[PDB]
């Protein structure tokens, strides 16, 4: 009917890092806690979290017990010791409330067998219940009135109307994408979708050098795909326009170096954060993306790509999987309160189609990934098809989501050699 | 915890005096009785009135010529006064109810022993607590003519209403002239490929059925956020497209519209619910407590998809037709209208529809909507929308018009 | 090597309600129980059921124990407590039979190395193993010899030969139909399998309207699909041939309103028994149907539809579930001694076939629900396809599945109007 | 558990002796010593008797040289009269028995101890006392000598036998006549589509053999109840039809010829198990237990796609196949022949079967049921059974006649 060793994680997680506390105050509350002894920690942490926030000490805590007397310690570092993982703390914590819960509908059952063996109206004990079962069903996000939302909504308005920004939010960089797209807004998911080899990789390059360059803002991406060093080799070709294939293969001009170098200098002015480890989870990605937005003020985050992502736990049929990592990365992008832009890869059945354009029924085939996406972009090269149009050199920008207006293209030059998008004339 | 003696007056009361047993009937029936041979003499006693008015003891003899005589006697010495009578059969209800409450309470105990997931316990738990608390027995059958007098009732209402629609109307007049309406406990499902406006006109329902008909509505909306969904609405009724919302595009005179439609929204009773992916499970839940503390008449959940069953099954399609079915339940126990919306992978049609996981045949309503402008000419600034089935028959189709700025749906 | 906690459950559920004690005498025997604690538990309950039967009391039983002298009680209510719900009594009950066997398999093994060691002969030694190993096997159901059941047989075919009636069994109400079925037996399980929109649910009325009235017999009826009002609301167009979209638009006249309350005078005269339930586990209509059988005594259930039923535990592929609910319908409708039909909906491939009607195929589509249907109907309806034919205004019964006799077609008279189903002349 | 002297002196009288050998050889075998020298020269002498009858030290000698002289020597030292030498062959044999009993034993404890579901773990432990208790020994393997000369045994009991069939007869004597018969240890299946008479044809086939050929049979039926299978045999038999049966239309005459079937039926030792889902492993138990305690010649089941697996497989033509492998291992064990009848979704054919889980390839017989009035002309009374496999090899057709209103089959 209850489980201690459980409890007993999800204190001791709480004692060592202080941030865990909110993590496991959204799962559980003080009476989840079979132990008196739990819910005291319970409580002393949860207000302790608040008044102090993220410096949480352990001799602080043990001052704070003092000064209250509350305390009489040897346990409470060995509750220290018994800390569990992020992932795992949310595992204990749910069997915590299933317990709680199960304990709880019970207690019910053992009451109103106790009200009616004794004698109480009907009415007020089946209200009661009703009440008891909904308090049960509350401990947990609720139903909002529309005249709360409505005034979150004007104030909305009010700072778009009060902006001297030609777009509102970070700009792409592309003129008549940047334009029409309104911009990338503050805890929205921005989904870049294309074939391999369709340059999604390249654009977003493009997005975090224009952003850093011309609006002096920092970026961080998480590149699943690439090394850091591909990365920022590719970036300088596109900067220098030496071609990439050449410094690759190492065949360069003392003039071409000169250029090198010099691109060199100019970035390193600029401020972007790259993390090149090849497999992350959700739990991984966040964890960092969170510090990083800390340390660093980052106001745009990119991640390449969103099927070399993880789920923590592993599911047998692989939609269910990249539905929760996509949901995940939408959570993510409220949470900071920052753009973030997830770059995705399609399917075969792409060019087995006569028109040889991406369609949203393309992106479904990897899941229920679209259901929160807040912009969704395609990217498509008919050249890449083929030598054969006199057009090539160009690529297009398909617009498939927006929650501002309908549906559009745009199209901007793409150079292969540099590997560079720019705007068209 | 009943009373053999208290009833037990009840039956002699009866025998005595056949005006006795209407003020009884009024107050109990026979499942109320402790013992068989009480409730099976309470069964012929009722049974009598129809097919001997007042014979007082040859009937008793003409009902066991087919079917005690001797202990009845002795219950006829048994009996009280008329004003004794009500006061004992308000005893006998309220045990009875005592031990609806007591079965309740052993099942309740039973539901916290199994083993599933705490939001199914809860689920469960509280469909067993509202049944009994509704029902007032733990038995949920019902005899025919109880519910023919309820039904008789409720043509008498119909017939007296001005019509217009029996059920909630959508706000588009010919829509509703061909549907009954939306009726109470039916699962209606508007299905279209994307950005057909079924979200838009789902926003135009619940908008027309809060100011006109002054009613609570309830959307889950799984898709978008319930700020952004509420700023498309406020587009709608201030007819100020949101590419000037969101651009610092508008103007002042823009403004005053809209903050007027923030104040006629505010006056308005609907609530919104964004979560992100639902379990049928959890939304039953939520609606379950929404539609006993505020009373929504309406719910709707944008979009079907985007809903997953308590466990999940193999390997879409049976998932999705789950969904579907858990749906139907919902409006079935809130005993609303529930409104479900889904997305299609000329004209559309119920195939297309079945492709995507047969959810057609738990639906008591079907709705398409078509926009030809959008497929792209012709002139024209109109949608149609399309009924594939409906309980009563026939399909049709009800043109209306469609405003791409606004995104807003109106009669012609 | 055993479990106690389960023990605890299986006589805890005992004590509650009694009836959960043949449940478990089918399950479990005294023996394995490993306390003896239990197996005079076991003992003395077992005992107790059959001389008392339903009405057994813990007074009762107390003065049973004072009698016997077993008795020496605040464990027994301890016990009592500890009651389980009848879908996780089953459950323990398998858990507690597993480790018994483990038990006895474990023993006879210890008891052969025993015998091993020590010298005896090698042929009584495999034989006892051979009839103790029987014993665990046997202890459900057994092989039955030929001469038992042929005896039974012939009272069967005596009772038919010894009935004054043109149908045995329940009859239908159409008499083409029910004359070549010869009728809905006890115990049997009827499937009626229709398209939606097919008249299924339609014709489930007319039966139990026809059985009401005609034979003046009553009825139960679970509902999943239409509420017990709508049900009622069309029974009563049937009854008054007042159109059912008039009834429900609210255009009706006075003349049609004084035709409705006499139907619902009728009705009311008529015994039948509504539950309209939305979703119901086969344990939740069991329960139900038992009850319903017992207070009320119907002669016919029917359930309205199959494919609405779940089954206790829910399996990840579909046919499994319909399977398992048609298993437990079946062996419901022989318990209750009465007939029981199922409605089923076939899936779109029916249509998509040119002759338009149902066929064995078309359901089995939905499991292997067959095969244990003693009965099985089909509803087709040529005029539902279109307009044209000059035929419409009939529907058609096909009888796929009979015990008695050859496959064969019955044609009846449906009027959309007042949604009744009526024999054509 | 075993004496080196008491089997030592086995050796050494072999030694003094040949004709002492046979007589060691015919109540014993190399297995049951304990001793891999004495194992290793009870090997040897016993290939000694092929290939110098009596040379009772030279050969000896001759073995060495192309594979403990001295030991043997003393070894020949120890023996003992002929009549002394059967009474320590009888404890040799009796030690090694003990042995097979206390491994038996261990392994039944290993069993309780694993986990599995426990009617698995009652399988399994069935499956491994029987094959200790015909074996009487652990080991199952067998050389081809022993297996040949039984053999040859069998030989001279189908040439002394009045074909006919050397195996089991349907009651059909052309279909009897192209089958050898069925044989113990193999899997028949009888396939064709709903209502072609195959549960009938069983019906004929178990009733042929009760009647003519004395045998007992077991039949589990999944689909039709016990009783409703009866009444199905007792048509066929006293020729009254079923509608005529079950209507109350029958008379007197009728009557006494079903009560005159019903007691020659009752004559016959037939057994019947109607559960509504077996899983194959609660089958193979209860079949264990039937042939053991009223030894069932044959087993008939009705039908296969009834039956389920221990463990789920997926989809579903795995799991069907692996029900298949199953009976085969039944009919295997049982050593005799099981027949599984199955549904099919101009003729019936091979490709048909394979569509429904490939069940050809585990069967050693294959039938196949077809009646052309079915379809529905040109005059007929006629159905045909088809064989679509034989371990044999050819493929052919038999006619036969079929009574639509008895569903009794017959010999043209
Ligand atoms: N190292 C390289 N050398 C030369 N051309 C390249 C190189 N990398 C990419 N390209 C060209 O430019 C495009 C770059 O797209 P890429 O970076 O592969 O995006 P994605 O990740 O979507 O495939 C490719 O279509 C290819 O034609
Ligand atoms: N500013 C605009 N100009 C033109 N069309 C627009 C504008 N804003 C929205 N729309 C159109 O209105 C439609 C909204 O439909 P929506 O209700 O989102 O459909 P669904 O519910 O299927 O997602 C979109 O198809 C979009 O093309
Ligand atoms: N409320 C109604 N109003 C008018 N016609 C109806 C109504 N309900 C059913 N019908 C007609 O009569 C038939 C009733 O069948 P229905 O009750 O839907 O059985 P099922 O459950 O098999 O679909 C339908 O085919 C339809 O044409
Ligand atoms: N009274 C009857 N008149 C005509 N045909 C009948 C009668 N009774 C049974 N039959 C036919 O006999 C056949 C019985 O076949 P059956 O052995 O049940 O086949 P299966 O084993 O494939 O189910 C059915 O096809 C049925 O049509
Ligand atoms: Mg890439
Ligand atoms: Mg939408
Ligand atoms: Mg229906
Ligand atoms: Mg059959
Ligand atoms: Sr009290
Ligand atoms: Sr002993």
């Amino acid at each position: 009917p209850c489980d201690e060793s459980a409890e007993r994680a999800v204190l001791g997680s709480m004692l060592e890092d202080p941030e865990n506390i909110p993590l496991v105050l959204e799962y559980l509350k003080e009476e989840d806690f079979c132990i008196d002894e739990h819910k005291l920690l319970f409580r002393v942490l949860t207000n302790l979290w608040s008044e102090y926030g993220n410096k949480l000490d352990f001799v602080l805590i043990k001052d704070h017990l003092e000064k209250k007397n509350l305390l009489q310690i040897d346990w409470l570092e060995e509750l220290y010791e018994e800390a569990v993982s992020p992932d795992t703390l949310e595992e204990v914590c749910k069997i915590v409330k299933q317990r709680s819960a199960q304990r709880a509908i019970i207690q019910l059952g053992i009451e109103l067998i106790h009200k009616g063996k004794e004698n109480k109206d009907f009415h007020t004990l089946i209200e009661e219940a009703q009440s008891r079962i909904f308090s049960i069903a509350e401990s947990s996000t609720q139903f909002y009135h529309v005249k709360d939302v409505a005034e979150e909504v004007i104030e909305l308005i009010y700072k778009f109307k009060s902006s001297d920004r030609l777009v509102t939010g970070l700009p792409s960089g592309f003129t008549e994408l940047d334009l029409k797209t309104t911009g990338f807004h503050p805890g929205d998911l921005i989904i870049l979708a294309a074939r391999p080899g369709m340059g999604k990789t390249a654009f977003m390059l493009s997005i975090i050098y224009n952003l850093a360059k011309d609006e002096g803002k920092p970026s961080a991406v998480f590149s699943l795909e690439m090394s850091k060093e591909q990365l920022v080799m590719r970036l300088l070709s596109m900067m220098s326009e030496v071609p990439l294939f050449k410094i690759r293969s190492g065949s360069i001009s003392n003039e071409d170096l000169k250029k090198l170098e010099a691109s060199a200098i100019e970035l390193a002015k600029y401020d972007i954060y790259l993390d090149d480890t090849p497999a992350l989870t959700t739990t991984d990605l966040r964890i960092r993306a969170r510090k990083l937005r800390k340390e660093k003020e980052v106001e745009f985050v990119a991640v390449d790509y969103l099927q070399l992502l993880r789920p923590p736990v592993r599911k047998s049929p692989r939609q269910e999987e990249v539905a929760e990592v996509s949901r995940n990365l939408k959570a993510l992008a409220k949470e900071l309160r920052i753009p973030v832009m997830a770059l995705a890869q399609l399917s075969r059945e792409v060019e087995k189609r006569s028109d040889k354009r991406p369609q949203l029924a393309d992106l479904r085939e990897s899941g229920q990934i679209e259901q929160d996406a807040d912009l969704i972009l395609f990217l498509h090269r008919p050249e890449y098809y083929t030598k054969k149009p006199n057009e090539q050199g160009i690529a297009e920008v398909i617009i498939a989501k927006q929650r501002q207006g309908p549906t559009d293209i745009v199209k901007l030059a793409f150079i292969k050699e540099y590997t560079k998008f720019a705007n068209l004339e």
